[PDB]
């Protein structure tokens, strides 16, 4: 104790606080110990403490596999309230740590558009996940991992051994049958003992994997969580400082017009954390980027996610970009002062080239500044003080590029209108997220954009979903503009639009018709072969595009499961998914005939886990079931019955007492059908279908 040399006192510190954040799962804080200690270290022996924690319940359970240990932990960590993790969530949500979580692969940023809406206690559920995954893999190739006893100088160390021997017989539980150990002393943890050289003949380099057995590595210390003076000793410690520093530093449907459906569009969006409205911008791109607007500043209003504001940076870079979203301190997670930033723009190439110091393809460093001050009124644009605030920080007439992506006239489209009039230089270029199904509107916004705009050219995104009717605008500022004001092109307008018809052509609305339809029938159908005929690679020239801006596939980490090259071990890891977590379902059911929301809750877990089983291994899955999978998806809802049958779940499933009586077999089949279903929110429907996109993407 307190010997050992500075390199073995960092680990050691991250097992002990590992050790405390498991005893408290299962304002009080651990950022100071982890900002001095190896997080990864840190999410892997918290991974190993609860490991250690569960070992006996999975296995009375009679658990099997690798994967078997992750659902069960999954499970667990998904049914704990979310005050008990919030000890945990504290500590990722801080800026240093999340940073350092995040460059360390343990933390991927998605399904928020600002990082101060990220899920941190979904965020820490995960972390400990990719823990316990590291754990378990690195013990099955032979890794040892020290066990620690504190306020031990006994029988709880020959307890502790017998837990970290009852996991390596769970892991290996498939080559051979563990005994019981059921109603037995510590002591009789010798069976286990044994039976572990009896599987470890069934498989390289036995050395090491038979050392941890016989030879347990294991570390007593008389002191109790002992962790403040490794930290001291670490903090004081020059060296110390210096080590941790040093630790941790293609679709051309598109077409041009110069003047309550599933999401099912999504799945030709592979690639992207969060929003990838980038699928959108590619087919503006080959349009703007003949001309020029690289030089002065670029505005975007309402980026939100920045994922256009990234993918347009890469290859048109500006001088200066004003980001620039709806966001409000009030959703900040507690004890926590995040701003408005970009969580895709931050990890894309635009922004990790601008932290290093690295100059921009121009030569000169991008200058990012988001237009925030703290006042939630002013990051809407439908208040006067937001338009006086933002004219006033970028200075009229510094900017060429504004893009305005507001979704669907409107006091923050009108003002946002004349932000930009005022704003954007002579010769600049705006594009606008217009809307062709009201068409009055775009009658009104056509007139207005046309009294002080030139060369408006209408673009509709091949991309772009379609159903939605949109279209988005390439405008360019007239040179030299006589024009009065905003306020009496705003009223003649009106005027126009109340007295004669639309500045449109009926040439041209026909003409945007006749495109339309052909351009939606060819998108569906490209959607409908790529969800049926699942061709790995399809429009590799976007997704480069994409990869180029700093993209990459997010389905990595949100899709955690493994990858079966067989449609029958698929339909065999959920028989004893399903009949292992179910056995609570049925044990509360018969304990009552309160618990019926656990029930629910329960029987929720088990159908999402079972959703991305079957979203991890789509392209493997047979056409017909995918097909049915498909069609239940579009409604909304995931049946369970479409992947797997109750007779499929019975015969792949090992022989239990569970469903074994008639009355057993009976409610299973209950639960079974339609009675577990579950609904899809329409963001629900994105991911999934995004998620779908990037398995068939990478397989």
């Amino acid at each position: 104790l307190d010997q050992i040399p500075l390199l073995e006192k960092i680990p050691l510190l991250a097992h002990l606080t590992a050790k405390q954040m498991v005893n408290s799962i299962t304002t009080s804080n651990w950022i100071s110990e982890c900002c001095y200690t190896y997080i990864d270290s840190v999410f892997v022996y918290s991974g190993w403490a609860l490991l250690l924690e569960l070992s006996y319940q999975m296995y009375y359970l009679r658990i099997q596999g690798i994967q078997g240990i992750l659902d069960y932990v999954y499970m667990t960590l998904r049914r704990i309230p979310g005050m008990a993790i919030t000890g945990i969530s504290s500590t990722i949500s801080h800026p240093r740590i999340l940073r350092r979580c995040i460059n360390l692969d343990v933390i991927a940023p998605i399904n928020s558009p600002h990082i101060a809406s990220l899920d941190y206690t979904k965020l820490s559920i995960d972390a400990v996940m990719w823990g316990t995954k590291q754990v378990l893999t690195n013990i099955s190739q032979g890794i040892d991992y020290e066990i620690v006893v504190p306020s031990e100088s006994s029988d709880r160390v020959l307890n502790l051994v017998a837990r970290k021997l009852s996991l390596l017989a769970i892991i290996w539980a498939n080559y051979n049958y563990p005994p019981k150990v059921k109603g037995m002393s510590p002591e009789d943890k010798c069976q286990a003992l044994t039976t572990h050289l009896l599987q470890t003949v069934e498989q390289i380099e036995k050395t090491n994997i038979r050392r941890m057995i016989i030879e347990p590595k294991l570390t007593a210390y008389p002191s109790n969580l002992l962790s403040r003076k490794l930290l001291n000793a670490i903090r004081d410690s020059e060296e110390g400082q210096f080590l941790i520093a040093s630790y941790y530093n293609l679709t051309e449907f598109d077409f041009i017009l110069n003047l309550p459906q599933p999401p099912l569009h999504h799945v030709l969006r592979p690639l992207g954390l969060s929003s990838t409205s980038w699928y959108k911008t590619i087919s503006v791109l080959n349009y703007i980027s003949h001309m020029k607007i690289s030089d002065g500043a670029h505005l975007y209003l309402a980026e939100g996610s920045g994922a256009s504001m990234s993918l347009i940076e890469t290859f048109l870079p500006g001088e200066t970009i004003w980001y620039n979203s709806l966001f409000n301190s009030g959703e900040n997670p507690p004890q926590r002062n995040f701003a408005p930033l970009p969580t895709q723009f931050i990890e894309s190439v635009p922004y990790r080239l601008i932290q290093a110091g690295i100059a921009a393809g121009n030569g000169i460093v991008q200058s990012f500044y988001p237009l925030w001050n703290g006042n939630s009124d002013i990051t809407d644009l439908s208040t006067k003080t937001s338009v006086e605030y933002i004219i006033h920080k970028v200075g009229a007439d510094t900017c060429a590029l504004v893009h305005v992506d507001l979704e669907g006239l409107e006091r923050a489209q009108v003002h946002a209108l004349l932000i930009t009039v005022t704003v954007l230089k002579p010769g600049g270029l705006l594009i606008l997220k217009a809307s062709w199904e009201p068409f009055n509107r775009f009658s009104f916004l056509l007139t207005v954009l046309w009294q002080f705009f030139s060369t408006i050219r209408i673009l509709r995104s091949s991309y772009s979903d379609p159903n939605n009717h949109e279209v988005y605008i390439i405008a360019t500022l007239a040179v030299d503009p006589t024009t009065s004001s905003f306020t009496t092109a705003l009223n003649r307008a009106r005027t126009l639009n109340e007295q004669g018809f639309s500045l449109i052509p009926p040439e041209l609305v026909s003409e945007y018709w006749r495109k339309r339809v052909e351009q939606g029938q060819i998108i569906q159908d490209c959607i409908d072969k790529v969800i049926s005929e699942c061709v790995r690679d399809q429009y590799l020239a976007d997704n480069n595009i994409i990869l180029q801006a700093g993209g990459t596939p997010s389905t990595r980490k949100w899709l955690d499961l493994p990858d079966y090259s067989s449609f029958n071990e698929l339909q065999s890891e959920m028989a004893r998914l399903i009949t292992i977590h179910l056995k609570e379902v049925i044990e509360i059911l018969k304990g009552q005939a309160g618990p019926l929301g656990k029930i629910n809750t329960i029987l929720r877990l088990i159908v999402e886990r079972i959703l991305m089983y079957t979203v991890r291994n789509w392209c493997i899955l047979p056409t017909q079931t995918r097909l049915t999978l498909r069609q239940s998806i579009e409604l909304g809802e995931f049946r369970l019955r479409d992947v797997i049958t109750p007779m499929e779940i019975l015969k792949l499933s090992p022989n239990r007492k569970y469903l074994k009586s008639a009355l057993n077999q009976s409610t299973f089949n209950h639960l079974m059908g339609e009675t577990s279903d579950i609904l899809l929110n329409r963001a629900y429907q994105k991911r999934i279908w995004k998620a779908i996109g990037c398995v068939i993407y990478c397989f």
